[PDB]
């Protein structure tokens, strides 16, 4: 079911938090952005509207990896001690994958 796939991805994925607002030991912990479970070992959040991400699936059609077009702020939450997280802040390409103009799948940080 791709359009709740996408969802989840979005939860997941995508913030509606500034850099600086975000905060990386409340949303990890938070189920509500965390739905394959909290206190992961890492995560990549993309501070981004959802409509500019999805456009990385424009040209996309069936299941493939489509690498972005243009660089992302991204957020990254990792090597937690007890769920508490290194927060740091990049920008670069993202590589997901598409299902039709779905974004499904965070794959990884940079170009495909
Ligand atoms: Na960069």
């Amino acid at each position: 079911k791709e359009d709740r796939e996408w969802e989840k991805f979005k939860t997941k994925h995508i913030t509606s938090q500034s850099v600086a607002d975000f905060n990386c030991n409340r949303t990890m912990n938070d189920p509500a952005y965390t739905p394959d479970g909290q206190c992961k070992p890492i995560n990549t959040f993309i501070h981004s509207t959802t409509g500019p991400v999805k456009e990385i699936c424009r040209r996309a059609t069936g299941r493939v990896n489509k690498s972005s077009t243009q660089q992302f702020t991204l957020t990254t939450c990792k090597n937690p001690i007890r769920c508490k997280y290194s927060q740091s802040n990049t920008t670069n390409f993202i590589c997901i994958t598409c299902r039709d103009n779905y974004p499904v799948h965070f794959v990884k940080t940079g170009k495909c």
